């Protein structure tokens, strides 16, 4: 079980918005995570006895910027990790890690990113999340826009997150119009569009690189909240994804039996395996997670409480709760971070401040 071994607050005092372990550090190196929030990066390294060190910030050059999300991946022929960040400027940026050098940058449109995913299978393969109703699929070798989704049948206001399956052959994004969307990347127009993005040399050709742009998904609902849907995470074929409401709902598209890669466009069923309830976190903009292995389910509320699902049972509905609490921690965890072995767990707060949990 978990306590708590140590806390630090961040100079700006402003919120923290994400956090994300490194689950791509080498063996023997310590375990790091990265914190955003203002228009900061901050890498950290935790220790024995709960020593977290501070290592180095990457600071935008505009004031303004408002960073609201972080991914890690690495590179692609050495192995040395990456880290994506983006915010309020819609600028992705690429950082050196090590040097905290911006070794390069992503402008779609220049409209907020509200989240970024690196594929489960493919390092290269980055997925942002927009407050101008769509998502977009990136190839951060070859420096190319792989794909729009979004048009005429896509969101129809911001959308807050998104989450690729376990294969990441598919893709579950919500947002503001209450909905979540399936759109599936395993089509054949869709390996086509990522096998030509790996092609695509302009030093080699005269043609741009031709984005597609995916105005229809796979399967829509808004039978599962009522209000803005800010986090959505796979479970294997189910889906865990919460609202303002005080409650994650773990569901799947279609009937009990219907499996996930037989689903048509015109599902109009959903079914509910369970929900869990929680109290005080009907704010929007909180996130929870999962650790590596999806054994545990965390999110904070709006006054330092913490929640724990022990996600190892038979069916969903019999997850086990564990809460977490600390008279100091009182702000609003605004997002959670397990490490790799899920050994640590890190809440970041909208009063700067960072908890370190050991199991
Ligand atoms: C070899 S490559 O450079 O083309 C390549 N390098 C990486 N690739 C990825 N990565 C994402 C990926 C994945 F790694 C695992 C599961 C998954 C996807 C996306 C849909 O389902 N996807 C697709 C491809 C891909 C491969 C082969 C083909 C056939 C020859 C025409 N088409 C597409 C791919
Ligand atoms: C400026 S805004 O309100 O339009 C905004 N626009 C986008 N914002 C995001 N996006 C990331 C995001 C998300 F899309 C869904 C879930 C999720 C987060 C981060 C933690 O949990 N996060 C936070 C915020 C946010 C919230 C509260 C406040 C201050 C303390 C009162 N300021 C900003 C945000």
């Amino acid at each position: 079980s978990f306590k708590c071994v140590n806390s630090l607050k961040e100079d700006h005092n402003q919120p923290l918005f994400g956090v994300q372990f490194n689950w791509h550090s080498k063996e023997g190196d310590p375990l790091v995570f990265a914190t955003v929030g203002s228009n900061r990066v901050t890498l950290y390294e935790c220790h024995s006895q709960g020593e977290i060190r501070l290592l180095q910030s990457y600071v935008d050059a505009d004031a303004d910027e408002n960073f609201y999300t972080c991914a890690w991946t690495y590179d692609s022929n050495t192995s040395h990790p990456l880290l994506a960040v983006a915010g309020s400027r819609g600028i992705i940026r690429i950082i050196n890690p090590i040097t905290m050098q911006c070794i390069k940058h992503y402008v779609g449109h220049g409209n907020a990113i509200n989240e970024l995913k690196f594929h489960p299978r493919d390092p290269n393969l980055l997925l942002s999340v927009s407050k101008d109703h769509a998502l977009r699929l990136w190839n951060i070798q070859t420096d190319t826009l792989v794909a729009i989704f979004g048009g005429v049948e896509g969101h129809r206001d911001e959308v807050l997150s998104a989450d690729y399956d376990l294969l990441g052959e598919k893709i579950m994004s919500c947002g503001m119009d209450h909905s979540l969307k399936l759109w599936r990347i395993n089509s054949k127009r869709m390996m086509n569009a990522i096998k030509e993005s790996y092609d695509y040399n302009p030093n080699k050709t005269n043609r741009p690189f031709i984005s597609q742009k995916i105005h229809f998904p796979d399967f829509s609902t808004r039978d599962i909240h009522r209000n803005y849907v800010d986090c959505v995470r796979w479970l294997g074929d189910l889906i865990l994804s919460k609202s303002c409401e005080n409650a994650i709902v773990c569901w799947k598209p279609g009937k009990m039996e219907d499996d996930i890669d037989k689903i048509k466009p015109s599902e109009s069923n959903v079914t509910i395996l369970g929900r869990f309830d929680y109290s005080q976190c009907d704010i929007w903009y909180m996130r929870f997670s999962t650790d590596f292995w999806q054994k545990m389910l965390a999110l904070g509320n709006q006054v330092g409480k913490l929640y724990v699902w022990d996600l190892e049972v038979e069916d969903p509905h019999k997850a086990k709760c564990t809460t977490l609490t600390h008279h100091k921690c009182g702000a609003a965890i605004r997002q959670t971070s397990f490490s790799r072995d899920s050994s640590i767990l890190i809440a970041v707060c909208d009063d700067a401040s960072i908890w370190r949990w050991d199991r």
